């Protein structure tokens, strides 16, 4: 793992002038495609792409899990939900699968933790049936959590030896705001009120208990919060460690991450303490209607290019945003050129 | 046109109530796809669509013209660039071009009033060599304008009977900000300086001419707020003229719209101005890098999706946000459903 996070690579800045310089030159006013430019030079920077903006196969990681605060009465959603629903990704009737589907992107789901059997057509990565009730513990050993972060960033990469340039990362697990929340308030040194959101239709009277268990999961941890893998283990969910490891395997294969809404940027959030070289292979997706999501983003410096009011979780964000992320290769590899039309642009 | 005005159709609020109980029955958590659901009733509700979201062909009509106000230092591209992009229009090369591909529309090139001689591929309706210069007069005639909204409106309605289902609107004119400048302070009644941009990379410098050149337009000519044609004859351009006929004319057909930029901002206040009931089938793309850009979305009362910054025109933005149509739509056609998997929510 310490070799993992030491190998990652940095931007190559070679490429990314030449991107810079040939975009430039492009058939329309130097700028005036504003972000979708600024994407495309940020992908040529990414060792996996081969010098140049390029997608080939998409993926999208669905990392579900349970947790135990769910006996908090911090979620409205059945408990059995997240095993229903992780058999259904498999037959692709969830949202992540008809947007992925839309995208051409394939769904992976994993089972880093579900309470529940086995379910047949999910990868098998459960650490064990649900994790610990933050509320008055942690939620797994700090060992459970490197081995996680491990055994996804491996998978990861690997599949990129398969042709998949451009992952996605999502989540399934009931309750997991919670935790996400926790993150986010130890992270960014922000109280639990201002960051703790609905999730899925809590009910707005349940708030406030919401808001205790929080702080409780806190204060009874005692989270560092410059220490990313202690939060994480402490405070986090396996799905959330599922999420971090996605993003350390890809910046380590130097391929680029579209994030998701609420539960990504916590991950995210993780990924950078433990190695903020992952930083630029990370790429924002849509703005969570999630009551955290600025505070997150703000912190992760990100601005996301959607603004959907969405709040469904399970990675559908991420693959709503790939023909983005094609556009701006199209864009670079398609467009022609000022000067082949004697054009000339101040 | 008084014909067309009063024939276009409002929306099918029977058709848009069915399509809310189908997606609240979807495999999710009820509301969780935000922006997404109220673009898939918004979709049903519109009688060219058969009571159903759904996206059959895509085109993007790109309206070229060019201004007499060039010749008032308020434009840094040679004039001619209009006649070579629009001639590059034909050959796939624009950023128009690129990101319809990307989206699998087809490109319409129209000329409504180039100054040069015809181009070969791309739809004749000039009206002139370049409109008028407003700093001085108006654009044209009210009669000109009457008839190109008429024939724009038509050219429209009749790729509807070609399997067309959504529609795009995109402009090319070098100085074009500045009659749409002029629009926008008219119709939202803000001062030329707060809505006059750098266009294309209008130097900083040049800014006072510009706006002064606005505000001249407006004294000079007296345009009525009151008058949607009586404006854009006055203040207006041709490829204006041609954006606001698209939109017409898609609403006469019962079909979406969907929006560009700045300059499309324009000719939907013009639009609206002259009949309202075209609201209801427009649909923003992006968020325009124009400084008049907030201004005039806040009178259309739109939120854009898209936040890229962009600011090259054409319908680049239009374009890029055809995916997110048809993602609405396959969300609504193709996710599972709540009841079929016994789970009950909130
Ligand atoms: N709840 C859900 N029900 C059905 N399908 C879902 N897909 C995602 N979620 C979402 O709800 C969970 C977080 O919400 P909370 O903290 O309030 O429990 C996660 O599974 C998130 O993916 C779903
Ligand atoms: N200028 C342009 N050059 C080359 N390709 C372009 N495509 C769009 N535009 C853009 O510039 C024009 C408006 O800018 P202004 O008012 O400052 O002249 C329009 O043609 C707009 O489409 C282009
Ligand atoms: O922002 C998200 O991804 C989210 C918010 C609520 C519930 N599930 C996911
Ligand atoms: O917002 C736009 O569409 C735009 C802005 C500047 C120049 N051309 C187009």
């Amino acid at each position: 793992l310490h070799a993992l996070l030491r190998d990652i690579p940095a931007p190559d800045a070679e490429a990314m002038a030449r991107t810079q310089q040939h975009i430039d030159g492009l058939l329309k006013p130097p700028g005036s495609l504003g972000r979708l430019e600024t994407l495309a030079v940020q992908l040529a920077g990414m060792p996996g792409l081969n010098g140049t903006p390029q997608v080939g196969e998409k993926a999208v990681l669905v990392m579900c899990a349970d947790h135990g605060v769910w006996d908090e009465g911090v979620a409205v959603s059945p408990k059995i939900v997240t095993a229903i629903q992780a058999a259904n990704m498999t037959r692709g009737t969830t949202g992540v699968c008809v947007l992925a589907a839309q995208a051409g992107a394939k769904v992976h789901v994993i089972d880093v933790g579900i309470d529940a059997e086995p379910i047949p057509g999910v990868v098998n990565m459960r650490v064990a049936r649900g994790c610990g009730n933050i509320a008055v513990g942690p939620a797994m050993s700090r060992l459970q959590a490197e081995a996680l972060l491990l055994e996804v960033s491996r998978y990861t990469c690997d599949l990129a030896q398969r042709g998949v340039t451009l992952f996605g990362v999502g989540e399934l697990g009931m309750a997991n705001t919670t935790p996400a929340a926790a993150m986010v308030s130890v992270f960014t040194g922000s109280d639990a009120k201002e960051v703790v959101g609905i999730g899925a239709n809590l009910p707005p009277s349940r708030i406030d208990n919401k808001v205790d268990v929080v702080r409780r999961a806190i204060a009874i941890n005692q989270p560092n919060p410059r220490d990313g893998i202690d939060v994480l283990s402490k405070v986090g969910g396996f799905d959330l460690v599922g999420m971090t490891g996605v993003m350390l395997g890809a910046a380590r294969c130097g391929l680029p991450v579209l994030l998701d809404g609420f539960l990504s940027y916590s991950a995210a959030l993780a990924a950078c303490q433990i190695a903020p070289a992952v930083r630029p292979y990370l790429i924002p997706s849509h703005f969570s209607a999630e009551k955290g999501a600025r505070i997150a983003l703000a912190h992760l410096s990100m601005e996301p290019y959607l603004h959907m009011a969405m709040r469904l979780g399970e990675g559908s964000g991420a693959a709503l945003a790939m023909p983005i992320v094609e556009a701006a290769c199209a864009m670079f590899h398609n467009m022609g050129e000022l000067a082949a039309s004697n054009i000339v642009l101040p």
